């Protein structure tokens, strides 16, 4: 179906020239070694075509999967993804009544449980079977639905295993929420050690980031911003890792922080960071989007 999968706004923006190059780069033989990293990472900076960007990702997987290897404990356990649906899941209630919920406006997941929703409910039952310690959390679909946005079911429960694995996401959305409230903190400290004024104003205020951010770092910014703005910040997802999400929001904030300042009761502020600082235009998005990649810590 691809087309009206691949059927959003963009920001990827590329050029033809670049198209071409990682047209090239994809078929220069796929299980090679450590392409090298500049290059992708170059690459990925000046623009990933959405219809590729499938290919990519999966790629970009492969790549960090030579340059690392898991320790065979933290492994996901051996089960094929069929034989994975064969077994029914503690989760369903739960998963259901998500389904419509997790990019309800997109065409793909819009239809009463469709051939979409339908996907996007294996997806979510699988893998609540497969890592049955974190079972199903309400957002990994956001996850699990940008992934099948962009390729075959099966090949989708991939990428999702590695991204929660691998690069280890599943972490987050463990139930004791006890690596949650650290990133938290760790974004904290993240604004204190650079954009203090900004940080006192939020310290002054009581405004802890769980109010703000928790969604950002569950949701990988889906459930809050444009899909081809999810769809960059997963180009650098699949590269550099468990961060990335750190630095979207910590460029995010600062990138309109020109403007909580202005609002002094939480209602004010709250309410401009949570329901207005997403809805930014493109213009705004190709900066923060660039300032990320280049945002160095």
């Amino acid at each position: 179906h691809m087309k009206v999968k691949l059927d959003y706004e963009e920001v990827g923006a590329c050029q033809k020239e670049v198209l071409i190059t990682w047209d090239k780069k994809l078929l220069n033989c796929r299980a090679k070694i450590r392409c090298d990293m500049e290059d992708i990472h170059t690459l990925l900076k000046e623009g990933v075509p959405k219809s590729r960007r499938g290919e990519i990702w999966q790629f970009l997987a492969l790549q960090y999967r030579l340059r690392h290897r898991l320790p065979n404990k933290q492994q996901p356990p051996d089960i094929s993804y069929k034989e994975l649906l064969k077994q029914l899941t503690a989760q369903q209630h739960a998963i259901l009544v998500d389904l419509g919920r997790t990019f309800p406006t997109h065409p793909y997941f819009s239809v009463q449980l469709g051939p979409g929703q339908l996907s996007l409910f294996n997806l979510l039952k699988a893998y609540s079977l497969l890592d049955k310690e974190v079972g199903y959390c309400q957002g990994i679909s956001f996850v699990a639905g940008v992934l099948l946005l962009h390729m075959s079911e099966e090949q989708a429960f991939e990428m999702l295993k590695f991204l929660m694995y691998d690069l280890g996401f599943r972490k987050q959305y463990r139930p004791d929420m006890m690596s949650l409230q650290i990133q938290m903190y760790q974004l904290s400290r993240l604004l204190h050690d650079y954009h203090r004024d900004l940080y006192n104003h939020l310290e002054e205020n009581e405004i802890s980031p769980s109010l703000y951010a928790a969604p950002w770092f569950l949701t990988l910014f889906a459930s809050q911003f444009s899909l081809g703005f999810v769809a960059r910040v997963f180009d650098i997802i699949f590269l550099q890792g468990t961060e990335v999400i750190f630095k979207v929001a910590l460029s995010l904030l600062s990138s309109q922080e020109t403007l909580i300042m202005e609002c002094e009761s939480f209602e004010n502020i709250v309410e401009f960071l949570k329901n207005t600082l997403p809805d930014m235009n493109t213009s705004e998005m190709e900066k923060i989007i660039t300032q990320v990649f280049e945002m160095d810590i």
